[PDB]
DNA sequence: TCCAGTCTACC
DNA sequence: AGGTAGACCTGGAC
C-alpha cells in the first residue's frame, strides 16, 4: 500500500481500538523480520492510548511501548466487531490477530509477507527505521523551497529522488508516476534540472493527488492517468503511454506531455 | 513467463 | 560516497 491506503487504514482502525484494552494476541506465523512471541503477554491488559502514522508505518501506542506495523507490498489491517463471524474464519495469509478485551479483533493479512510487525521500547523519534526519514508530503515542511534546495546536488532522475524516503516519505510507484504526469515533468529529468517553478508544481501536485486519494479511499472506469496504462491513450494528448524501467520500478509516462 | 516496499550489499 | 542490483514471497494476469 502507499500513503493514502495507510492513512485510510489508520482512520479505520483508530475509532475501533483506541479506548479499548488488549486481552490476547494470536500469531499464526512470524514476515520480512520476525515477530515477537509472547507479544500477548507484552500487550495484555495494556490500554491503547493512541494510533498514528509516520511515512507508510502505522503506530499503535501504549504507556509501555510502541507497536509498529508496516504493510509492505500486500499487507492489510482490518477490524472485526464482536458480532462478525469472519473472526472464526481466517485464511492462510491472516498471519496475526490482535484480540481486544471486548472481543474486537484486528487482523493483519499479508500474502507475500513483506510487511513487518515490530515491538519497540524507546523514543518513537529515534527508531532506526523512522529516524532518517524525510518530511511528510502533506506537511508544510514539504515545500517548493525545500525541494528545489534539496535537489541541487542530485543529478539523478527526479522519479528516483521523488521516491526517495530521505527526500519525502510516502510517494510510491503509483503516486510518483501520477504526480509526474500531472505536473508535466518527464521522470527522466535530472532532479537538479527542475526549475524552481517546476518544483513548486510537483509539490502541489503531490499534495493534491495524495489528498484526493485519502478522501476517495461493467461501466468504464479509469482511476489513473498513466499508471498501469502501458500502450493505452494518454488522457491529455491521446498519444500512447510508454512504460520504461527506471530504478528497477515500472515507469509510465507520456513523452509528449512530459519533458 | 512475468508482473506487482525497502532494507542490504557491492563497484 | 552515489549508483546499482539483489534480497525477501506469493498470487494472478497474457
Ligand atoms: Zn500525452
Amino acid at each position: 500500500p502507499e500513503l493514502p491506503e495507510v492513512e485510510t487504514t489508520l482512520r479505520g482502525i483508530a475509532p475501533h481500538i483506541e479506548g479499548k484494552t488488549v486481552e490476547a494476541v494470536v500469531l499464526r506465523q512470524l514476515l520480512r523480520w520476525q515477530i515477537n512471541p509472547d507479544l500477548g503477554e507484552i500487550l495484555s491488559g495494556r490500554q491503547v492510548l493512541s494510533c498514528g502514522r509516520r511515512a507508510k508505518y502505522l503506530l499503535i501506542r501504549f504507556q509501555t511501548g510502541v507497536l509498529l506495523i508496516h504493510l509492505g507490498m500486500s499487507g492489510s489491517l482490518r477490524i472485526f466487531t464482536p458480532s462478525d463471524g469472519r473472526i472464526g474464519r481466517p485464511d492462510r495469509h491472516d498471519h496475526v490477530d490482535i484480540v481486544f478485551s471486548d472481543g474486537t479483533v484486528m487482523r493483519y493479512r499479508d500474502p507475500r509477507k513483506f510487511g513487518a510487525i515490530l515491538w519497540y521500547e524507546g523514543i518513537e523519534e529515534h527508531h532506526p527505521l523512522l529516524e532518517k526519514l524525510g518530511p511528510e508530503p502533506l506537511s508544510e515542511a514539504f515545500c517548493a523551497d525545500y525541494l528545489y534546495a534539496r535537489l541541487k546536488a542530485q543529478k539523478r532522475a527526479v522519479k528516483l529522488a521523488l521516491m526517495d524516503n530521505a527526500v519525502v516519505v510516502g510517494v510510491g510507484n503509483i503516486y510518483a508516476n501520477e504526480s509526474l504526469f500531472r505536473a508535466g515533468i518527464s521522470p527522466h529529468r535530472p532532479a537538479n534540472r527542475l526549475k524552481k517553478k517546476e518544483c513548486a508544481l510537483l509539490v502541489e501536485t503531490v499534495k493534491a493527488v495524495l489528498q484526493r486519494a485519502i478522501e476517495t479511499g461493467g461501466y468504464f472506469q479509469q482511476e489513473y492517468t498513466v499508471y498501469g496504462r502501458h500502450n493505452q491513450p494518454c488522457p491529455r494528448c491521446g498519444g500512447l503511454v510508454v512504460k520504461e524501467t527506471l530504478g528497477q520500478r515500472g515507469t509510465f509516462y507520456c513523452p509528449n506531455c512530459q519533458k
